[PDB]
């Protein structure tokens, strides 16, 4: 059992970036709630969970980042740790594979096709929306990859493309919630399962 | 129906404090981030939520805040935006009684027994803790309070106090959760009920 998240930041800044105004570098601030509540419990990191991220603002997009949380080892939970993160790996030249930043966390130049294709390889691709299928009506994946936008959500063509490989569309509340509350909510269905 | 959530921050930081260092503050970051979970969904504010923090840490303790959901403007779901709030509160002189910093945002030198002897007014308080009974187990009230211990929990003192008043003690993860999974799952379960 491998758990995924994929968070989708369209405006997210894809170089470095003060550490001092996240919510100014695009709403990075999302992106760094998604991962913390993605990777992090009481007693530490989730380690068969990866944090996939999609950053698509200026100036240089695409960029994707992996966290892998069983290699992440100088990390916590906090908006300010997460973005250094980011940003040192939005500083790094790299190309169309994943290149190490350090510990735990990879960039590359991969768009949002491309890094759909290669997570439908290694997980079940799951779309949360607030439209999709009550998630207790469904019988969920034993690898599930989550798919999130963020503050604004997917554009049209994105959920076209999402859509082409998710297995299921599904919603997890009767509210619209915040993008790190669907990771906390997602877990916790599967936590329940599984513990 | 209304809902509250009173987080006690054994560490926090009871005077102004450094914004670049949120940990550093006697872990004011948990303290931000539950102010979050327990404020805002995709939309804006819940305006039913009031959140009320415990801040027991050095050098001027106890000081208490609240923060009015149906009240509060200016704020937005980072650290860094609510640590300001909370900074600006920190500055007030004040004593026993709520003391406005800003509109929603109230200041005193409340500690837990008065907070707790107060909020069973308008609240009935729940407790949450790894080994209380499931949330399952429990019909919820129409205006819970729930008390959340930081990252390290409440003292045997504390609890002490809290149990005086508190309705249920009772566990919502098979697994021990940050402060603010804890906020977003309690929410989880009153949103279902509720919508
Ligand atoms: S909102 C940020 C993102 O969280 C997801 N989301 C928000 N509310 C949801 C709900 N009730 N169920 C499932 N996903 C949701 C969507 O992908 C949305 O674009
Ligand atoms: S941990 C931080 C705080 O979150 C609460 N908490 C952590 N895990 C929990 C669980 N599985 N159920 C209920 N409350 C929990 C406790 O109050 C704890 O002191």
């Amino acid at each position: 059992a491998v758990r995924g998240f994929l968070i989708v930041g369209n405006k997210a800044f894809t170089q470095p970036f003060s550490l001092n105004d996240l919510p100014g570098a695009g709403r990075m601030d999302v992106l760094c709630r998604c991962t913390s509540q993605a990777l992090f419990i009481s007693h530490g990191i989730r380690r068969d969970v990866e944090v996939y991220l999609l950053l698509l603002g200026p100036p240089s997009p695409p960029k994707s980042i992996l966290i892998k949380g069983d290699e992440v080892r100088r990390m916590s939970p906090d908006e300010r740790n997460v973005a250094g993160h980011i940003k040192k790996a939005l500083a790094v030249e790299c190309g169309k594979s994943w290149k190490k930043v350090h510990s735990g966390v990879y960039v590359s130049r991969k768009g949002l096709e491309e890094l759909i294709e290669e997570l439908s390889e290694k997980y079940s691709i799951i779309y949360l929306k607030e439209d999709g299928v009550d998630i207790s009506n469904a019988q969920l994946p034993p690898n599930p990859l989550f798919v999130i936008g963020d503050h604004e959500g997917l554009t049209e063509e994105q959920e076209k493309v999402v859509e082409r490989y998710a297995a299921l569309k599904l919603s997890l509340s009767p509210l619209s919630l915040l993008a790190e509350q669907c990771v906390v909510i997602a877990h916790h269905h599967l936590d329940r399962l599984q513990f």
